[PDB]
């Protein structure tokens, strides 16, 4: 749909319907230790001021690092979630794409942590995001 | 005033409606230059696959919230904000209901303005917090 | 000594060597849910152009906010670590004091969320740190 | 030069071996305007009670780190250059050795620097990191 990693039955909510759906998110490459997605600028993305809204950079990273997370753990018995998100803006985006790749720089027993950098059609550093997702075995 | 967000100026280069506030359904409450508050009704657009509000919904209701709340009084005096640092800490999720955020003022500094804003459920559980840093710059 | 939680007989490093000591921090006030501490401006807590040292704030939040959540679990079985330490600084400080204040505002089963105010002579707030400890059991 | 620390100046308010940096013993090794490395060997005075590096030295050797290395390059320009943020995220503890540092420069605004700083031990291992973000601005 968005290319999430497909690791379950059924899943609550349809992708077109998230948040994720909604805004145009998509998984284009995923392995363990690097992924990437990306997204077209639309109204959808941005603020009243034009500009791509910096909680879009946020949500990109944060389904990136916790989608690619789960890619890995699902399997095991584990749920993935994000517990500190924390984007730093550079650049503004107006228009155009909005590029993620999140590369992970720990995989922990109970926490796994993802850079993720945000660029522009141009490759322009726009914004970073240093994602810790906390990995819990299912109930 | 679609989402009530501040009147700083006759026009608006994106519509409420249309913006990614207006998609999700965010709506500005209360609004002082030391204080600000907002909430949304949960719907699938606030969640992700797994059925939660997603972690980037928070940020975002965290971001619009303190950075309109520094432009209320900023805008006038010929200044732009737009946050540099979003650090949001989950604690717990919400599958459904409203989140609610409070945004408080701590530093108001002349390149910097820093909001606490604190994200709740109906019950009032605390589920996320967002140090949220805005730079303050002058118009272009 | 910096009157930190008695919770063991023997510990590996006496307050006096450690980076604590050293630096001179002072608990004050420690609660479950609130705890101060604080120390004296001298030049082993600046940096060479003669303000206190950023890092000085890092380490006060984070040995006040991990000591309370100790305080606590230590005798529950567990360990209390820094997981992830935020300093964000609003105002220098040449001299006097640094004061903080950590007020708890999440404790879950695997972290413990702590909010710490920095304060100077005159009750600025100069800095601030979001402090997450993980909760593990002892091994 | 007692830590070998940029000299952009003929006087420092405090000297080396007194300060925060000269006392638990850090030491700059390569520095460029793009990135730079540093080094302190552990001590206990770099410990907490409980035996291992205290959190707070990785902050520190990432601030000094991270600031000085832009100051290297702004001092001459007239500006000056402090840490506005620094978010230290730990993977895995030191008990002996050293720590070494590595800041990478990622971005170069025209009021903020920002640095990724890696803190490993002696096994090259991935102990911490830190985002540091550092504000520029003239010197009064
Ligand atoms: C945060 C935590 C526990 C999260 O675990 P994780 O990311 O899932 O990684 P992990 O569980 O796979 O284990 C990584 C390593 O952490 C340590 N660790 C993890 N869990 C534990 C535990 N229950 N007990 C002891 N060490 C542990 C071990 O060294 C472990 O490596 P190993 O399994 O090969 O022996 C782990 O990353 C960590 O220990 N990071 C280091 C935390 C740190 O050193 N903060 C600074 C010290 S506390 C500050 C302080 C200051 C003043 C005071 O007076 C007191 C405290
Ligand atoms: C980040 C910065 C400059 C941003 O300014 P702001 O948030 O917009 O607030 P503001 O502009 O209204 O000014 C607040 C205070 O900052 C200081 N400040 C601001 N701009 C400047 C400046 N250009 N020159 C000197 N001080 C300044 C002043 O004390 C000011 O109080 P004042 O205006 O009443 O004199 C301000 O918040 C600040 O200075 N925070 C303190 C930063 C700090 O102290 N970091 C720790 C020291 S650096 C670590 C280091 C370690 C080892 C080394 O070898 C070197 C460095
Ligand atoms: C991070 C974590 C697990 C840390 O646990 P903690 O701070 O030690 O707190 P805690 O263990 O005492 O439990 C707090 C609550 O978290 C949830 N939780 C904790 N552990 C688990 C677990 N193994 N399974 C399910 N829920 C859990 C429960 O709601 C729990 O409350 P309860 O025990 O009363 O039922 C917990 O604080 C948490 O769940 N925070 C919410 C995380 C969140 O919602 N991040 C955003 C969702 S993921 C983003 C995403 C975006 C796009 C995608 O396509 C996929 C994902
Ligand atoms: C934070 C800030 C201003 C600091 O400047 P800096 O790090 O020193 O970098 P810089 O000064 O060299 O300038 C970098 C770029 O920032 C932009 N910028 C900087 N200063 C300004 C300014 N005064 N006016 C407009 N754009 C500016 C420009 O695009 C500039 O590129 P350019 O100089 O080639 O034209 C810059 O990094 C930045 O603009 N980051 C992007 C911030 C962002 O886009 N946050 C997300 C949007 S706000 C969220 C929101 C949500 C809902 C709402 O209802 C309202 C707002």
């Amino acid at each position: 749909g968005g290319n999430l990693p497909d690791v379950a039955s059924h899943y609550p909510v349809a992708y077109e319907q998230t948040l994720d759906g909604t805004v145009g998110f998509v998984i284009d490459e995923m392995t363990p230790e690097r992924a990437t997605a990306s997204v077209e600028v639309t109204d959808t993305l941005r603020q009243r001021w034009g500009l791509v809204h910096g909680g879009a950079y946020c949500a990109l990273a944060e389904m990136l690092a916790t989608e690619a997370t789960v890619a890995v753990v699902h399997e095991k018995g584990m749920m993935a979630v994000g517990q500190s998100n924390h984007t730093s803006f550079f650049r503004p985006v107006k228009e155009g794409h909005v590029r993620a790749e999140a590369v992970r720089i720990h995989a922990g027993s109970t926490t796994w942590f993802w850079d993720v950098s945000l660029r522009d059609d141009a490759g322009r550093l726009c914004a970073v995001s240093s994602m810790s997702i906390a990995v819990r075995p299912r109930r």
